[PDB]
């Protein structure tokens, strides 16, 4: 509902991609975001919808359904689906670029054509399971085992807060062959996988967040993803394109951001409001600008871990603080939950945790930077 | 549990009142916390336990039944107890000083008599009605023989549906036609809108109130006709003052909540407590807490010493509700995903907090107020 | 100098006008960067030898001598300058944005055959003078034949003592008009420079006119037509200087990273200590957003696209980010960063001149405010 | 035209009296030349022996030595109003008053305190500190020689450096808790200061290294034992600490001092914007000092904690910088030139985030301290 804005150029294609995701975000996601926050439930029929529309796999290979475009239109969807509901945008980015992404990068073709068409329709729901109770933050401490036993690795552990956790029936899982870490593709349906029950969140309750618990897993060998031992490079740079697409999310608030305030003040010309939506309008725009040049870079084939840190970082602090003054422009309103302005902010505050800190993302920046300019 | 903190020697009095209140808000008020959250409702059994306590009438004067200590205790009071349940502290804030304390600086005798017995013991429930929908209100009151009749609304109202009297604001005259009136829950004409439905304050009463030619006796008239801008302005001082203290309270909780946090979970080997960006957090967090605390109290001591402090009043609110929203976000980013669970009350420290930047006037109201007084003298 | 950063693929032209820009930044503005502000002074001979390489006229038509460039080029040339001297920046901005543009913009054919080619070689210097001690201006302009006779004063005039050529707005009625002012029109005259914080080598005075006689040949734009004029690069002015700030965090940058290697603390160089890596992340970051943006508008100016909000943005934006930036820089060099020996405070004081000069930070967020409805 | 309002903090009759003593003395003395002390970078020495007379130099020191044996909360308010006229002659009186005679005047055995107090009281003498180095790690060496230490090495930064006669120095008696405090004075052969530094601000206060040189150095000139200098050291940064939030408080106070009279005679919704701005400013002032005097009473009742010393100047010095910002952005056009003193304000508070330890140095010490008390 507040569409003015800077035009930015990205081209017919990405501007009819917009349009599209759009149109369904207001029509199909919308009108569910405050039921999807209230049931504290993911709106499954969003999976195949999304899957029909050729969002799920929008940077995966057209060979299994796949759109085969970049990280600036992932972005951008990312970016008008979480525009309707945060949650919905989170869920997906968690399929989409965590779970596909990785499958179509670091999957030979054997794997990718078993497992990406379903998760490509949305058929079936993915997952990406690498934090630990013990291993937050500090990720390679992680400790779920995975022994080899025949043509099998056998996997015992946990993983916790995994996003679409209780839904996935395909998960990238990363777990220790030698305490060094190995990627696994993991069915639900493989005896001894098990999900939690969901958890109690904040905010990004239509997001469905749960631990899982390995029992005597059995994983076929085939199954391994991107090699033994080899783990940790899959990890990284899945961390990089994570950053990126995600960073988008905290960009959708913003926009919903808007979206609540300036009608808002039209049916309820003061000069520090004017001021505040100034603010929010030039917030907005800038981290739009951030991120885009980010995604293109990456298209471009210029990966550096630097600038995905460095714009999901700016863009969800950014996110937290617009949706603050949401609700201050709004007022008592504002503080009701018949208004959306709440949820915007329980859902921004997540980005500054999930995907890594901005503690943490502020280190690398740093480190990084001290490492290259030595 | 997180004692750390500048001692501003406020005396053996306070230092009791502080120790009897922690005690309370911690064994009574802690506990039911989460539930006042959950349920959206405020646990009434509390009132009586509070009067008992002697905090329902903490600066009502004593031959009326209360305390008779200033606002500087009533600071230290809601802040403990804000600590424990920001909730309780709203409504208690709202029930002590909003209106009690109304009462007690602009009552003649005999309407403290009549009024503040049962609001000190906690038999009743107390509120203040000011706010509406859209000083130039419309809520009307008109004379009708010995008697005034109100019509319109008030919304926002802290304790609302339940208080059992009310301080309502009223134009009698329509600017410096504005009269101030004693309600009864009894009058018949008055009612309580349904209970919001609100991002945090949940165990906090809140509604509108409705007025349909509701007759008050022109002996409920409070402070003098005509002379109800004095009264409000006055009270938006106080109001202001004390209010303050749940934002402190707030920030103590957020403390509370992340020390021992730090020292219980590690990563990389550590407490992360010790790593260099987390002590940089922490001590941000307790320079704000501190400062914020200078400032309330010393605002407190001078409105006990008489003076005049509008400004500052509307300035130590300000300054310390938007701190205590900072604060809670930085509570929630150094629990992690942990502090991003409803199982911790993190959470709910910021939905709780982010109420005083609104609620009791606004953080811009207050600059504005605070500016133009400036500009002016 | 920090040379890391985001590539914004801008294309080859721009890439090596900036390539050659620095070199000559580096080679000839530079090494005087510190005499201008000691000695309070415009380095004079720049100018000719930026009319040399084409910079004077880097937008202008190229019948006249000029690039025939468009915004984000001249954005990329004044970033170099800036880089290398806030105040030589900001006096180029001046004659090659705020006067050259404005002529090549709104003159008709004549004016810009009689005006522009010593303009654009250096020959001449050029001035805006808009703004007044007090659209409540008080300079007046009144016809008398074939002349208008201009009578008051302007202030704060950007290479106000050495002008040649100056665009001057006057009330003919009140209703504004702008005009070409020759140094030599009799009743002209400059004040003496102004005693600044910063842009110490940018000539800034106050100008009186008393008496001064314009023909009527050197109205610019139409009688009563000076808003549409002033208004209209009011935005081009602001995005091609909202390239100052970018400059100066360049400069902020390029004397922080050398110095966090070279400095030991406590055993390690200081760029291994957490809060110094997040500072360093936090100016990093800043840098990146801030260019985004600015080269966003920049390119949607070239477009010829409208941009009244998106360029009043940029400067708010990047004014504000460059001064907290210059702050941080001081802090990172500890006290070498507090004395004159470094560049650091020198780039705090120039920093601070974009968010009071060329416009207010308050105006702009008004302006934005306000045009966003309200 | 000042600005008189505020927040009433109730601090006593004989603090009010000594406020409006030396707010008398800075607004007619020190204001007048604060911009000469600033252009010509160097401090006017004649200030000296009016703050001596004022009883302002030894305004902590006993009265056994001529001092005035008041407290901290006291040293504050006389460190505010006079950095409220000139932060650089504020910046030199709090080396001199609080780091050099307060650490005498606490830790001297009474001969030292006789020897040297008197004349650095009176202001016949200027006081200063030396303890930093240009690489507690310090590298100055002290070896034991008969009945002398034999001084060789180098400090910088020293405030008053140039012009000191009396210094307290810290220097390293044992490369192995082998630190030691001294009294040097200007005097000893062997002892020089270097070339006053060029600041960006500060330039009333007179700054620069000192060169030691085979420097003889008394054994009767230890400061507080042998070896025990870390201590004296620590005490001394905290009550350094406290007194020199001060200036940040007296830069603020400044601020709206050119600020609030400016806006009235100033006319063109950007006033509704500048009213938030005058409300921020001036809320801020009255938190900043709410917080650094009651840390200051704190002190005066012997509470004295690394953690709440540290934190005043670290809130104090950051809130003077934003609004010294403020100020200018007031200001406009006439804010950035040199012909208003709100450019001076922002280039000297920017002294108070690096000077006596850095911001980044306060959280880590205080966020230890923090973990350390938890734990
Ligand atoms: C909604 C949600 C969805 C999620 N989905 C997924 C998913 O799909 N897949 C997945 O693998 N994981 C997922 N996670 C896990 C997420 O990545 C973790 O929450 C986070 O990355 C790990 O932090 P933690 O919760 O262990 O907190 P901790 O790591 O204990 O952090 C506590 C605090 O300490 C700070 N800290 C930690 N280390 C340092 C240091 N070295 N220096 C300075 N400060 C430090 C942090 O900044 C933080 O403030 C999800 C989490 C949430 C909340
Ligand atoms: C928990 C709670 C308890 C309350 N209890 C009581 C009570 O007991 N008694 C009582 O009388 N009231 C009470 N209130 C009312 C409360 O004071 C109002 O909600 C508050 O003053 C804001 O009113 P509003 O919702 O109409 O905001 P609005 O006035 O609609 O605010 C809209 C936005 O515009 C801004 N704005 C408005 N006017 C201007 C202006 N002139 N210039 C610049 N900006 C402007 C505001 O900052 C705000 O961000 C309570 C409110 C809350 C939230
Ligand atoms: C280095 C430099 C170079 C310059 N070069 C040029 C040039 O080449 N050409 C030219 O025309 N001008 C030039 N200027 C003028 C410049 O645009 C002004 O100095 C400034 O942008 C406008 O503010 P002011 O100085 O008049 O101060 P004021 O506008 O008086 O500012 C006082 C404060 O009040 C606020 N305020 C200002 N106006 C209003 C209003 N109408 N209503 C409410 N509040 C308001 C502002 O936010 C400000 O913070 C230059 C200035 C500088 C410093
Ligand atoms: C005007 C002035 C007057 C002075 N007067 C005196 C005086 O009278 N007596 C005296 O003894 N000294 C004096 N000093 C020196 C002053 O104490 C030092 O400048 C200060 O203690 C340290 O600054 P530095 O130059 O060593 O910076 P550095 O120590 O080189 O610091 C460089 C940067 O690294 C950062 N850093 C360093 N260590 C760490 C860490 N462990 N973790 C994170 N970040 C870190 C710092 O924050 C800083 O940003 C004075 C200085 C000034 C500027």
């Amino acid at each position: 509902m507040f569409e003015a804005g800077l035009n930015f150029a990205l081209g017919e294609e990405i501007d009819a991609l917009r349009a599209s995701v759009r149109r369904f975000a207001s029509e199909r996601i919308a009108p569910l975001a405050d039921d999807a926050d209230r049931s504290n439930a993911f709106p499954m029929s969003l999976w195949r919808e999304m899957g029909e529309l050729g969002l799920l796999g929008i940077t995966a290979d057209e060979a299994h359904g796949g759109a085969g475009l970049g990280y600036l239109a992932h972005c951008v969807a990312m970016e008008e689906i979480s525009r309707a509901s945060a949650s919905v945008g989170l869920s997906y980015g968690a399929h989409s670029n965590l779970c596909v992404n990785q499958i179509n990068r670091n999957g030979k073709p054997a794997q990718k054509s078993r497992y990406l068409p379903k998760l490509i329709s949305g058929e079936h729901v993915g997952a990406l399971a690498m934090s630990e109770p013990g291993a937050g933050s500090d990720v390679v401490s992680m400790k779920l085992k995975a022994d080899k036993r025949g043509d099998r690795y056998v996997l015992n552990g946990s993983k916790m807060w995994i996003t679409n956790g209780p839904d996935a029936d395909v998960l990238v899982v990363y777990a220790k062959t030698d305490p060094g870490i190995t990627a696994f593709l993991v069915e639900k349906a493989f005896p001894g996988f098990s999900a939690g029950q969901k958890l109690d969140k904040l905010g990004m309750r239509g997001s469905n967040t749960s631990e899982l618990i390995f029992t005597d897993c059995e994983v076929p060998e085939e199954n391994v993803l991107g090699g033994v031992g080899e783990g940790v490079k899959v990890l990284m740079s899945g961390l990089d394109y994570e950053r990126v697409v995600l960073s988008a999310g905290p960009l959708g608030i913003m926009a919903a951001c808007l979206d609540v305030v300036v009608p808002y003040l039209h049916e309820r010309e003061f000069q520090l409001m004017q001021g505040k939506l100034a603010d929010m309008y030039v917030t907005m725009n800038a981290a739009r600008a951030y991120v885009y040049a980010v995604a293109a870079a990456c298209d471009r084939g210029e990966t550096a871990r630097k600038d995905a840190a460095g714009c999901i970082l700016y863009a969800a602090e950014k996110a937290t603080a617009m949706a603050l003054e949401a609700i201050q422009a709004l007022g008592g309103n504002g503080y009701t939950n018949d208004y959306p302005a709440g949820r915007l902010l329980r859902d921004a505050k997540l980005y500054e945790i999930g995907a890594g800190t901005s503690e943490i993302r502020r280190m690398l920046i740093g480190r990084e930077l001290f490492a290259e300019t030595k």
